[PDB]
């Protein structure tokens, strides 16, 4: 699946139907990244850039100029073609072409735009402008505005008004449209698809590190060159780090393994954890912890749906693992007084749910506590955990246990969708998919 | 292999060898980098830190402060530990462990860098800083000089000079020890293994970033997890972008593939690039360009030793060049002549050797025109190549060719030892291999 | 004559009735500036802060918030007391103080602002703020919105809309109440005190300097310390340089001198130009030249009212400019094509009347080639002038003269005061002046 | 008196021959500074290049290069001559006139210093820069350094080590020359001359202003258009505030007045102290006061010389104070123990002397607590004082009463010479000198 040029064209309209009259929006694109030296980390473009483009080239401005209700037009700045430097480094859309493929009326030179930019702004009245998110991005809309203010003489006026138009950005990219829940739907297959090959090709004796090589290979194969995040291969006391991704341990034996990781295509996200034994046969005490998880994880996939929230959701696992727990020895008391001491927090320490799209950690406002109502479109993650510390006052056999469960999915009118559950989550499935893996 | 304790002893060692007494060097690690929004791209230490200590956090810094020529010692400035940063993030090494684990003589918080910085460097004469390097280096240091400057009723004083000490740790930088050319042996290894694999692999209608997942899996199962550089595959007329790196394109029968790809092991670069037929059989005039660009690769690796440059050994690949050139049809003239205008660069328009070493493209004075005198210990690359643009004005079954082929050398006492070697080179061998593969 | 509570209190209401609801203002106190070392200019409060405030300390900031329709409030931000710092440098206001001295409602510790001003803008919806007025201002602001973007989860909210406040607070400046209308009164009397003395004071052998000593001493003993702008004394050829202020040369009988100086009265500036012979007898060729300007002044002083505008009663003074310097054959043709032509502008290049205030060339919208109709209240400068160059291709005896006659005016209801008539211009007058002080 | 063209000459070669061979110096010019809106200060060039040059422009730079022990020469960058903005703004020196002007071998334009700078840098060893001294500056510098470090294929290299050459030309300025000594001589006469007409002048119902007016008058006649520090005069309790500078209060008969005034004359800085009374004629109470102030001054003067230190002519002070306040009932106690407790710091709480030159508080090592040895050359204040609070715990009449009695001094080969003893400051003389103006 895509994104169409159309899509393209009716997010940018979106936005503009938004806008002021007499108002410019500018959308920049993200810088180069230096990993070391002279060498560059593979681009990625800003989330919000490409929302508006598909465009995956550095050096480019988005200017969106609405004069009213109805009259409206956009000029894209971006990198001049250069014959040598395409030879050494790849080949530019340039001026010429980017009309057509981007569905843009103008394309400038944005070695130019120092000259151009001011000209487009003259005599507007409100500016929108993400200011504070890029610092070269910054220096050019300020050089712009220092020029109308100080050019009476030449006639030239700046805009008095400038709006962060991310807010507004944002609010949109919280509700997604098919064309995305279809190109996100693909993500969660690929990364679910990766996930269950690590789980197949686990052995004792291998490196975390291993099962990481696994992931990536089958990203890749199916066009997603890049994880969306660092993968997290946590075996072991490793599990109990929420984000480790160090890698570098041989798995034991009767450890589990915990692995959240997640593709990219085309920009979107998938996320996906999944705990498992390192030598595909659970024990009873990994068994007890497993199972309070995949309750809390099956339980809130029944309950999310539209006029829910994560924090009504989060409340109802509070309880089932406050109750699991207690049964356990792991906490001791009445579990309502425990419950509301926030007993369970030493042991599940993050949220149960984020927002999910262009980022792992999307944009898009959740209110106080992730109160927000739910409605259909917000695409999020369900990912209750248990992370039992080395050295935690609790009997000896949960001690070095850490256990998330995570899928992702999309508010539909009637419930959600979920678009991770091609790779299999309950432990008898997961034994007998690791069973089968080493007959073959 | 690896770089040993007693080794990351010695460079700093020779650093302070080299400084005034009465001074301190300042050695800054790398800042985290953004891919998107709160996303970081997997963490790169700078070269020249990692050199010294083998450390791999940010918010570092090494002090070394020379007293006199018997008298030093060293100060680290690291991220304290911190229980809730290291559940979510990952664990710290800490001031406590510091000591013993980098072989330091004091560790100190990152975060009392301000107030303690000023005091190490107060009443020395020269302080030795790489300026420019990074913003949040230089606010540092400004800030401690500043306040050495201002503060006389306080019997402060700043050291009036500033050293640039890049140029002094990359000249160390440009001779490997024995354990560093075993690493780099080790890296070459894996790149190679990765490079025949690929060959292997390759069939028609894969699409060009197939043949990079398989290239990233063999780097991750021998231990390096990440690539030197971002990868690239050219298949067809993608061969002649000397960094193409977009790998979308389906790879087609008929046409050839060039991937320059390189792991990275314990911080250091393998570069190996490897051109072969998609269809596993050289054509006539694939073969015609190809035997040139082998030539000037047999015939470097012949000559290269101390005493002559990469200039000198270059006006030989030059010739190699010319000649096959004119033979084919694609120059026409005298070929002294031809030689004489640089007939060859419209073909051929970079550099057949760089340093090699913690950065790809390596740090070290390559002298006027890449002149200087080769000498036991450098390690560089030799990488000839042929790229006939599709709109050359050459004989058609020429165009769109783009062929170079890449070993990495060390010199030696005698000669060079080739890195890269286990990984064919002969038409005739990559042919078999692939033929091998097919059947299987 | 001076500006009362009452008045600074209703400039306040008046900016407030102008905001948005769930909104505030930010208005910062000019920074210290530095003369040389460590020593510093005479402190100059920025004009827009001193127009809502009367206060002359640096670090301050004032804050107007606007709830709604009939609920505001206000905060000021100022250096707390400090006994060693009073002792050395001055008293200070403080924070107990302020509330009854300036009219807020409430003052914190400027030590304190990056602590305090995220909660004052916590949850509005605008804040109105003069981004690049000053670097200090600029980091403190965007400083706490990044606080309130990045706090969402600790329920923090920035305003996503800044506003450029300054449009509106110019407009206020550019009509004077009747307060200020009185003080400028005074500041035009205390002006031209110091010209009549300069006049009566000149003598051939004197310095240009002198006769600012003379200007400045007088602005002194009535309360203006210091002057609205850097004294300009040009005899001679020095004339002919509009902002000539090195006033280093022997004034030489036969030469004229041009005296352009204002006072600054409780912020307020006055704005002379007198030129007269040195020797106290204008000669043939000076009374000439002298004549046409003096003619200039007058006719644009009978013209200026309500309804015109300065770009209207130029057209006027061009075409006496034009007419003049025909009949004395320094221009040569037609007046009506040398009008078109504007061949005065050799002559004449620059404009004949700026706005007044609290500063000398003082803020407000002049429209396109200064057409804006005029209005009561409007306070500008009359300043017509003649400057032929010692070079200039005419009459021997008319090189390296430069005169200006420059009045300080009021727009009336039905014409305007003069606010600078106190000090002689026709030459008669002017000649007998100096006789007078010559016995003285 | 004034600087010689040959005296600049002799302070650039005796910089030069400090200098290491292959290096050049870059001294700036101060920046324009804003006084409001778009008026600025009237300008004050930065001391340092200003005693290499006596240039009196913004946007100029000296560069002196030394090639080797007997091989140096000097660029300067200035503003380039420009009718219009010469026209408006005044006079430039250009490029063609600068040589023989300022004698400098070379003058290029300062709007073309990026292109060039780097130029004169390229292949040098070392740099001397003042970094942190200006921002523009460091943005110059810092860039030319960044073109070379990067330009090694255009074969430029960039010098590895910068020097703060403050260190070593504030120890050049430390030491006054015959030249600067007759310059600090008249400035020392013509701020005695201000001082002996403000006690003249001075009546009972002037304010502090008046006495101000008086002052820089007197300056300007004598050709020091400018004060080298704001001017002081504290009334009553207005005199125990070191730099009070508000100068806006009426004098009353009873009190006494503290001028703490200084002339600019060819950059060279006067600094004097007068108290005295209002009404002409000293009480005992204020008498008492002041004899121990006077008792102090002149004890100084008697006591410095070559070899001692203002540390320890301090020493000598403290004791005359506390022996002083002791009589009185100020203090009480043994003398000795008083000593050793400073119980004088209440009433005297800054240094009895600091350098003065081209700034007042003038640029020079001071030692520790003053320590430094002093040597023909040096030229010094020596200004007792004592300032007893409104509210102390002394005998009522002591209350508000602040007096300060400040000279010049140069230390000499046998002694030192009293720059400012040409105004009075024994009681006697002082009411004299006032009886005496009063008939006026
Ligand atoms: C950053 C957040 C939106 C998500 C994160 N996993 C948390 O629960 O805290
Ligand atoms: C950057 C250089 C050292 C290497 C590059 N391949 C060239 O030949 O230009
Ligand atoms: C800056 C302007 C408002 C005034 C100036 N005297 C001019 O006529 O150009
Ligand atoms: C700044 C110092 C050199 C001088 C000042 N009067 C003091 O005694 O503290
Ligand atoms: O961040 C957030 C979730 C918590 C576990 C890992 N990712
Ligand atoms: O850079 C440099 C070499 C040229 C080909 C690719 N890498
Ligand atoms: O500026 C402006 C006017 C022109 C002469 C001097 N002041
Ligand atoms: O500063 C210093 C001295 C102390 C009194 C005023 N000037
Ligand atoms: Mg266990
Ligand atoms: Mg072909
Ligand atoms: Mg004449
Ligand atoms: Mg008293
Ligand atoms: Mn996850
Ligand atoms: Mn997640
Ligand atoms: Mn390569
Ligand atoms: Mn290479
Ligand atoms: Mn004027
Ligand atoms: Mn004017
Ligand atoms: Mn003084
Ligand atoms: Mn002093
Ligand atoms: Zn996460
Ligand atoms: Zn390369
Ligand atoms: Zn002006
Ligand atoms: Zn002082």
């Amino acid at each position: 699946s895509e994104i169409s040029r159309q899509e393209f064209q009716r997010r940018r309209q979106a936005l503009v139907e938004q806008m002021q009259p007499g108002s410019a929006a500018l959308i920049f694109a993200a810088p180069e990244v230096t990993r070391s030296a002279d060498s560059e980390y593979p681009y990625r473009q800003n989330s919000d850039f490409w929302y508006f483009t598909g465009f995956n080239e550095p050096e480019a401005v988005l200017v969106l100029i609405k004069s009213d209700d109805t009259h409206n037009h956009s000029v894209l700045f971006n990198r001049v073609r250069d014959l040598t430097a395409e030879i050494w480094f790849g080949r530019r859309l340039g001026q010429d072409a980017a009309p057509e493929k981007l569905g843009v009326d103008r394309a400038l030179a944005f070695s130019e735009i120092n000259q151009q930019l001011y000209q487009l702004l003259n005599g507007l009245d409100v500016v929108y402008h993400a200011q504070g998110e890029y610092a070269y991005a910054d220096v050019i809309v300020n050089s712009a505005l220092e020029k109308l203010r100080k050019g009476s003489r030449q006639n030239l006026t700046a805009p008095a008004t400038m709006i962060d138009w991310r807010p507004v950005v944002h609010e949109m990219r919280l509700f997604k449209s098919p064309e995305e829940i279809a190109v996100l739907r693909r993500a969660g297959e690929i990364t679910a698809m990766a996930h269950t090959r690590a789980m197949e090709k686990c052995r004792p004796g291998m490196f975390e590190y291993h099962l990481e090589g696994e992931i990536h290979h089958e990203f890749n194969r199916h066009g997603a060159r890049y994880p969306s995040y660092n993968t997290i291969v946590g075996s072991g006391e490793n599990g109990c780090i929420l984000h480790y991704t160090e890698n570098e341990c041989e798995m034991r034996d009767g450890d589990l393994v915990l692995i959240d990781a997640g593709c990219e295509y085309k920009g979107y996200a998938g996320d996906i954890t999944r705990t498992f034994p390192v030598n595909g046969k659970f024990t009873q005490a990994q068994r007890e912890i497993y199972d309070i998880v995949l309750e809390s994880l099956e339980t809130s996939l029944r309950l999310y749906r539209p006029g829910t929230s994560i924090l009504e959701v989060t409340g109802e696992v509070v309880r089932i693992m406050v109750s699991g727990l207690v049964k356990l020895g792991i906490l001791k008391g009445d579990v309502d007084e425990l419950i509301a001491q926030n007993a369970h927090r030493p042991f599940f320490m993050h949220g149960l749910s984020h927002w999910l799209g262009l980022d792992v950690h999307d944009v898009g406002v959740y209110g106080q506590d992730r109160s927000r109502i739910l409605e259909p479109g917000m695409v999020l993650t369900v990912e209750p955990g248990l992370y039992i510390a080395p050295d935690a006052e609790v009997p000896e056999q949960y001690r070095g246990i850490g256990i998330r469960i995570e899928d992702d999915i999309v508010i539909t009118e009637t419930g959600n969708e979920n678009l991770t559950a091609s790779v299999v989550k309950k432990p008898e499935e997961i034994e007998a998919l690791m069973v089968a893996a080493r007959k073959q």
